């Protein structure tokens, strides 16, 4: 993968939250990488609609750019 440009991207949507919570929703959304889908992964996030927001974005770009590498 190219985690230069990764750790670059996630900074760039993580900068949108305003707060620590989401932050890490984000974070950890990015860092989906085995068997389950974003949409598998996000549906035990249970923290409400800012934090499976942060969590599905930032997922679907790590996704997007491991699968570009
Ligand atoms: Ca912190
Ligand atoms: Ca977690
Ligand atoms: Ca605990
Ligand atoms: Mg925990």
């Amino acid at each position: 993968a190219n985690l230069h440009l990764l750790r670059q991207k996630i900074e760039e949507q993580a900068a949108k939250y305003k707060h620590s919570v989401p932050k890490k929703c984000c974070y950890d959304g990015a860092r989906v990488n085995f068997y389950e889908t974003c949409e598998e992964r996000v549906a035990r996030v249970t923290i409400g609609p800012l934090c499976i927001r942060a969590f599905n974005e930032c997922c679907t770009i790590a996704n997007k750019i491991r699968k570009e590498s």
